[PDB]
């Protein structure tokens, strides 16, 4: 007999289990449904269902009525919706976390060992028609055929939502803190075991690793001087571990808190600007406690940009994200008053989300100069040779890529789409449309439906054979993008839960370490309270350049 | 100058910190109270402090009145009350954690390193006139003469609330799961990384090692037959390192979760009955789900097996030991409506509090037979010789010495309670009356005050020189017993608060883990909401011995 769980069969995020040899049954608990599938539901559920309006319908309310939102964000309704925001976004997301590439069910081995991604559904079981499910054809569409025919950049698609490539860059350096799958363990396996916003992509993602960058004084980082600007040391004074290209000397190798952000400029450019901002929260803190040793320096400073971090994502980054009228605001106190679990674990699905490569350009505008691909990667004199200033405002000023639509992926980084969609089959995710239902969204009947145009979807039907199979990544990628947006409904439906999740369910937002004396008082309070992107730059640099998540105007 | 927060000036939760060269400030942040020290209570602190009863007040409605319990046993104030137990005690636990040895203060490093023990209160500052902050002699009293004097039994005490054997053993079994100090590492730290009920003691603290013990067929522990009885397998078969004596080969020693266990063989037998019970579960299991693998049944098995640990521990084990009229009960459905962390680190204070050593007789009694410590320490075929059965009913039958009131730890084991004392130094432990303020209890004035008694008290006087410089342990069991009790009102009011939190923090008590699919449907949710002691052994054994945390009539 076939496994019955393949058809997926039970809905509201009821719990299949296999009893006997050929029947399941579903565990409704705490779901708000009844019955044998869980589609019979609660007095409440029903009434909740009725009197809730699409999350299309919500999307235009958050992005017209400049009138109101002026009211609203001057008014404590501002307070009430991000407390809104917050709690019903971030309760999608299992708390402890449940399966994980080994274990389709909960077990003390997926809640202890945190070296595993973990997973909001269940792989789909390797006993079964097809590869997704029931759905489908025997075989999946070829990886790399899908990325040429539908995701492989023609022409430059820029954003209309105006972002540029300091929010690209800012994208990529932020989420390598939490995203660093293993090579020798595999897929599904992470070394980030801060599983968040632990900033160990500016301290290490181990205690040795720290060690070797920190000065032991004053408790900052270790640093070297280049024509008068602070950058981070070279690898002979802190000798980590760091992925450089075979022959370059080691007098040329700068290391961080990260391996591979040595690859690229734009990486290195804001590892720079951190570090430069850990010792100056240091040489603040000292100056308050000249008692203070260097272990009270380091921790309290890496708290302090901890918050910052998590202030300017809010209220910056993924305010140019959304492009929501909505104000958004950090504020764990918030959160002070409901039900709310201060842990965190990286999921596979939003490393698959994350993956943002359309964001990259043809090349790389700095001041008159153009760069090729082959002339900005791996290039390790670049940041030394323009300065943080200089780079800065050239990534401030040049278009980012739309995300969603189709075919904007530059042809130098379309391998990483194709590893991408091969490593989803590795994990088994389950068909796009399955996680538009765990995600509270009505799934697609069509292709048409989910491209909004005609040609580019009865090319995927042939190939796909159903929608009812179509993958997760392409499906995001594929998705109809909303009027003048990003990205489509289903990167923001999806994302947020586990984005917002991340941030507020950081050890600091919780009542007992939102204090003061956290990050040694006013000072280091106030500096995670007013915490800016423009000021993260300009009081560590000479000149403060145009620096902005969006292009000038 | 002298450090200001040697005083310990801020009071109710307040955090001293360090300004300046001589200067400190309290964090007042949500401890109810205002001004330099926190002092000055808000209204609402004020009305709840003049209203609330003192705890030995408490205590005696708890411990009196059986009519008026019988009523409420049998109602809905049952669960009402339960919860307040749950949801007051645990309060009064950090979480996320706090400190450790290396931080008396919030850092990224105390949160993220599970391999520190966390603290409540942070050490006494290095650079404090006194070991103890600034009252007190310049040098600490004896570890070794505290324990001769105060601390070494002369006549055998008996528990006067009955506490058997049984319960002895059950302790040292169940805490050994999570007290497990690294002496490679040193004092502070731990291999216990599930810091609380995960069963470690059964499977091992780590993969490599629980692997060894697997069966890998019908997710089953790895057992031997002896004399048609069920036994943990031999090193031989199971490659594990367990600490047995110096000349002791492979094929005479056993095989479990803890490495010390094969020292006592009342350790042993415990491992005995929740290995069969493991076995015993994985054979339910699979009858409900035949199509299930090996790791799914394991897993499962462990889940259950937990379940019933805290099941039993909370209706039973806490039971004798409180020895409430209050019917207490294990339901976390009681929980989910309050803001409450389902998480747990494991404190040195809790770690100290439970050495309870005075729980071991003058002899262990096995029917006609009166085996002295140096017949049953090590011995390897006690418990093959005599069985589960004969040693269940022989542990029951047994008295357990009264835990606190003074004197009365058998020499055998006095080196023990001496290296507490050594260790607490080392671990700067704050003074008595100073953890007597962060349980909600007030200070004692004097050393009669504490003890009860002239004598005993007077002596402490001259060794102590003041009552402010008292230790922790010394402290906790050398106070005035609650009449008739097994120890005094700081056990308790202590102990609970670390105790409960550790049950109930644990992920299978969260809304996400409560359900049947957790433990493969109804019958394994039942074993948990069923479970006993009696039926732990008894389901596990051909016949039925006396079985109870206390001794019959
Ligand atoms: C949780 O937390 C615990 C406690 O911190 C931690 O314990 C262990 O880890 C730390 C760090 O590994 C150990 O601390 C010791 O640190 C001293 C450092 O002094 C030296 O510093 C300079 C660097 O030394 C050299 O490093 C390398 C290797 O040789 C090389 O590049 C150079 O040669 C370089 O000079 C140097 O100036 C000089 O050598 C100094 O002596 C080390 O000397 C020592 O060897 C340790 O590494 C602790 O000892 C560990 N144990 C304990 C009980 O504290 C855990 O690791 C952590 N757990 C997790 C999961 O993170
Ligand atoms: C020109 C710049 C970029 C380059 C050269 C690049 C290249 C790569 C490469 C080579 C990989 C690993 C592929 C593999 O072996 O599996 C990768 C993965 C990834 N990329 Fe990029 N990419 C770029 C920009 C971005 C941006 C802007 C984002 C948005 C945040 C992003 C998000 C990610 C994520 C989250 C991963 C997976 C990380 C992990 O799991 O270890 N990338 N990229
Ligand atoms: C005759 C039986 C017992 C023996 C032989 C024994 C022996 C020991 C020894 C040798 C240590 C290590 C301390 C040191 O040497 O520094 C220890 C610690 C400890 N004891 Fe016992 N003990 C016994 C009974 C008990 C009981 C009944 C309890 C009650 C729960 C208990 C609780 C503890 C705890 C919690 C520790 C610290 C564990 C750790 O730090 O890893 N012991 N005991
Ligand atoms: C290992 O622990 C075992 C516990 O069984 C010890 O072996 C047992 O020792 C007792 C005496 O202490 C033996 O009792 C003897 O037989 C009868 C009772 O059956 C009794 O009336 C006699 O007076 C006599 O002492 C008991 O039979 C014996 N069991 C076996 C299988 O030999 C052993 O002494 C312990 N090891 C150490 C180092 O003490
Ligand atoms: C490392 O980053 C460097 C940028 O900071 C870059 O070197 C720069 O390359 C440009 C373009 O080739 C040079 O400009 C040259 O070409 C123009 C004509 O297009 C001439 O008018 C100029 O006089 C000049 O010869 C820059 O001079 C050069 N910058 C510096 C400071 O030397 C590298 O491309 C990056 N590294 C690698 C390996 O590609
Ligand atoms: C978190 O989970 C990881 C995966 O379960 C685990 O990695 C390791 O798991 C096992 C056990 O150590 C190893 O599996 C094999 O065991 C067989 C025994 O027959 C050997 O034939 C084989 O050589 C191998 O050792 C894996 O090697 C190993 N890695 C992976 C990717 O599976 C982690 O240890 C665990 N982390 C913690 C802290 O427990
Ligand atoms: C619960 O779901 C199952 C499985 O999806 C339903 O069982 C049927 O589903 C098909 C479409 O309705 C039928 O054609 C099949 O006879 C049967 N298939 C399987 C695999 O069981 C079932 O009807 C659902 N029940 C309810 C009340 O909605
Ligand atoms: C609370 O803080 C300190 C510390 O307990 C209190 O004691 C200070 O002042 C007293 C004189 O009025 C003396 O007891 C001590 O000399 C002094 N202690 C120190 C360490 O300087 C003080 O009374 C309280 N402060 C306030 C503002 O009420
Ligand atoms: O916030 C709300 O989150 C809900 C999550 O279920 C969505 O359905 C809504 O559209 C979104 O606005
Ligand atoms: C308000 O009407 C809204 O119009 C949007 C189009 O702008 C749709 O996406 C919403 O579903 C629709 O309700
Ligand atoms: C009728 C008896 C009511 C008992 C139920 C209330 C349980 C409160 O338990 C209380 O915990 C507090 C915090 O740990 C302590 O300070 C109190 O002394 C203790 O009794
Ligand atoms: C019933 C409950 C309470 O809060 O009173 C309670 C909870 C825990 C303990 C307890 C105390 C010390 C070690 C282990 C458990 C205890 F003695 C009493």
């Amino acid at each position: 007999p076939v496994n019955p769980c393949c058809y997926y069969p039970c809905q509201h995020q009821g719990i299949c289990v296999r009893f006997g040899l050929d029947r399941y049954q579903c565990d409704c608990t705490r779901t708000g449904y009844s019955g044998p599938n869980c589609t019979i539901p609660e007095i409440w559920t029903w009434l909740r269902t009725t009197l809730r309006p699409s999350p299309s319908f919500i999307h235009f309310l958050l992005t017209h009525g400049r009138w109101l939102w002026d009211f609203v964000n001057a008014t404590f309704i501002r307070d009430t919706l991000m407390r809104l925001v917050l709690t019903v976004q971030s309760n999608l997301i299992p708390s402890p976390p449940t399966y994980n590439i080994a274990h389709d069910y909960i077990s003390w081995e997926s809640f202890s060992n945190v070296s595993y991604y973990t997973r909001i559904l269940p792989s789909v079981p390797r006993d079964c028609p097809t590869p997704m499910g029931t759905k489908g054809k025997k075989q999946l569409p070829d990886a790399e055929f899908l990325s040429r025919r539908f995701l492989l950049r023609r022409k430059f698609i820029p954003d209309p939502q105006g972002t540029n490539l300091m929010f690209a860059f800012f994208a990529q350096h932020f989420t390598h803190q939490f995203f660093k799958t293993s090579g020798k363990m595999g897929p599904g396996f992470t070394k980030a075991l801060g599983h968040g916003v632990d900033l160990g992509h500016i301290y290490g993602d181990n205690l040795e690793r720290q060690y070797q960058l920190r000065l032991f004084k004053d408790g900052k980082l270790k640093y070297q001087m280049l024509n008068g600007e602070v950058y981070p040391p070279s690898v002979e004074e802190a000798p980590v571990l760091m992925h450089y290209p075979r022959g370059i000397p080691p007098q040329s190798q700068m290391a961080v808190g990260q391996e591979v952000f040595g690859l690229l400029p734009g990486l290195m450019l804001y590892a720079t600007i951190w570090l430069r901002e850990h010792n100056r929260v240091c040489d603040l803190l000292k100056a308050e406690h000249p008692t203070w040793g260097d272990e009270q320096l380091f921790q309290t400073a890496r708290l302090i940009l901890i918050g910052e971090t998590i202030k300017i994502v809010i209220e910056e980054y993924v305010q140019q994200l959304s492009g929501y009228f909505l104000q958004l605001k950090f504020d764990p106190e918030l959160l002070f008053g409901a039900q709310f679990q201060y842990r965190n674990r990286i999921a596979m699905e939003f490393n698959q989300l994350y993956h943002w490569h359309p964001l990259m350009p043809d090349s790389f505008r700095v001041g008159p100069q153009d760069y090729s691909y082959e002339q900005f990667l791996f290039n390790t004199s670049m940041l030394v040779d323009y300065g943080v200033e200089a780079l800065v405002d050239a990534f401030s000023r040049q278009p980012a890529g739309r995300i969603g639509g189709g075919r904007n992926i530059d042809h130098h980084i379309l391998h990483v789409a194709v590893d991408v969609i091969k490593e989803s089959r590795v994990l088994r995710l389950q068909p796009f449309n399955e996680y538009r239902k765990r995600f509270g969204m009505k799934p697609y009947t069509s292709f048409q439906e989910l491209t909004g145009e005609k040609e580019m979807a009865a090319e995927l039907e042939e190939l796909y054979g159903d929608i009812d199979a179509l993958e997760f990544y392409p499906g995001l990628l594929l998705e109809k993008c909303h009027p003048n947006s990003i990205f489509g409904e289903s990167m923001i439906e999806m994302g947020a839960p586990f984005s917002l999740k991340g941030l507020l369910g950081n050890p600091i937002c919780s009542p007992e370490y939102w204090k003061a004396s956290t990050f040694g008082g006013e000072v280091g309070f106030n500096l995670v309270k007013t915490a800016t992107l423009k000021k993260l730059v300009c009081l560590n640099t000479k000149t403060c350049p145009y620096v902005s998540f969006h292009v000038p105007d």
